This record gives C-alpha cells, structure tokens and sequence, in this order.
C-alpha cells in the first residue's frame, strides 16, 4: 500500500492538534464512503487498526493500520468494510471483536462500561446472535449500573449456550436474569 496515499488521507481527516483523527473527522470519512457511524463495520475497523482511544485513530495506528489491510484510497477502504463484515461470521473472530469492543469503548481509567453505552452496543453486535436480546435489554431497565468485564465477556458465552435448561461460573447479573425469567 502506499504510504503516501495513505498520509494524504491522514491529513484530509485529522484533527487541528495533528497526531489523531476524533470523533470530527471519522465522522466525515464515514460520510465520505457512504458508512452509517453506527454500523458495526465501523467498530471492525478500530478492531484491526487496534485502536486504544474510543472514536479516535492515532496517526500511528491508522497509517499502519491501512497499510496492514492494503488500502490506500477512499474506494479501497470502503470496499475493505465490506470484506470486514464477512471477516466475522468466523466466531473465533467475532469472539475475539466483541471482547474488543468493551475495551474499546470504556475510558482507560475505568474498569467498566455505563449501563448506558453497554445496551446501545449490545442491540448493534448481538441482535440476531443473542435470541434474548430484547429480553435482556429489557430486564437491564432495573439494573442499571456499570457493566464489568467478566459481565461484557461472559454475556457472549451465555447468548451462545440444553446447556440452556441446564443453566448452572456465572456473574451475579446473568445469575439474576436466569431468575428473573423464571418470574420469580
């Protein structure tokens, strides 16, 4: 890929302090290729740029990470969207994305993800993976503080389990949603 192309189009997106693009300018890239900024392609990106900061790239990590994909124009990267989105229908790499994504999204300093930001992403990445999505969602209405890690992780396990019925390791919200469908 070439490095040139490349850092041109660092530069038509970055923000005025030089180093990242924020939230600004992924906005207008994603406009630029015809992208929703919530699509779940969006997020496979920062998956394989190994983004560190939430709605931003790093000069570094977006100059490596296109050359790491072989793209150097608009036109590549779009296409490449495309080509993200089948990548992971493989589970091992879904697994491996969804686990990124907690990380991805909470602030560095903090050790969880809001209520909040947890159930937007969770209708994105599971709707059709998880048939008690909305039951899930639903029940999080009177549960609402910030998600852990082993929760984020271990909600992935528990959408793809007569392991079902035979239900149980567990964190104490997925423990209390099992209960909580039984109305009890």
């Amino acid at each position: 890929a070439d490095k040139k192309a490349i850092l041109e189009l660092f530069q038509t997106y970055k923000e005025p302090l030089g180093n990242y693009i924020g939230a600004e300018g992924l906005q207008r890239l994603f406009e630029d290729i015809q992208v929703d900024p919530s699509d779940v392609v969006t997020l496979v990106l920062a998956w394989k740029l190994k983004a560190s900061s939430t709605c931003e790239f790093s000069e570094k990590e977006f100059v490596e990470g296109l050359a790491n994909l072989q793209v150097d124009s608009l036109e590549k990267l779009k296409r490449k969207l495309s080509s993200l989105r089948k990548e992971i229908e493989d589970p091992s790499k879904f697994r491996a994305f969804y686990q990124f994504v907690f990380q991805y999204s909470k602030e560095p300093s903090q050790r969880s993800l809001p209520a909040e930001t947890a159930m937007a992403l969770w209708d994105v990445l599971l709707r059709g993976r998880f048939s008690l999505l909305d039951s899930w969602l639903e029940f999080l209405k009177n549960n609402t503080h910030s998600i852990s890690r082993d929760t984020w992780n271990l909600l992935y396990d528990f959408s793809q389990l007569k392991d079902l019925s035979d239900y149980d390791a567990w964190p104490v919200l997925i423990d209390d949603f099992v209960k909580w469908l039984k109305h009890e």
